[PDB]
């Protein structure tokens, strides 16, 4: 399976993951892939702002599903 990641610029990415392992492990990658820090990263695919304690695993993520990468905070 896999999942694509759409930025700002349009340019989509390829994500792959499994039911087993945490989101926490694809916003590493899309970090060694785009050399962006996880603190200026942020992966949406439902809103949910601010949330109490709910994670964007536990929305399920299906495959070939379009995610939406945001950046907080920028340095230039």
């Amino acid at each position: 399976m896999q999942i694509f990641v759409k930025t700002l610029t349009g340019k989509t990415i390829t994500l792959e993951v499994e039911p087993s392992d945490t989101i926490e492990n694809a916003k590493a990658k899309i970090q060694d892939k785009e050399g962006i820090p996880p603190d200026q990263q942020r992966l949406i695919f439902a809103g949910k702002q601010l949330e109490d304690g709910r994670t964007l695993s536990d929305y399920n993520i299906q495959k070939e599903s379009t995610l939406h990468l945001v950046l907080r905070l920028r340095g230039g």
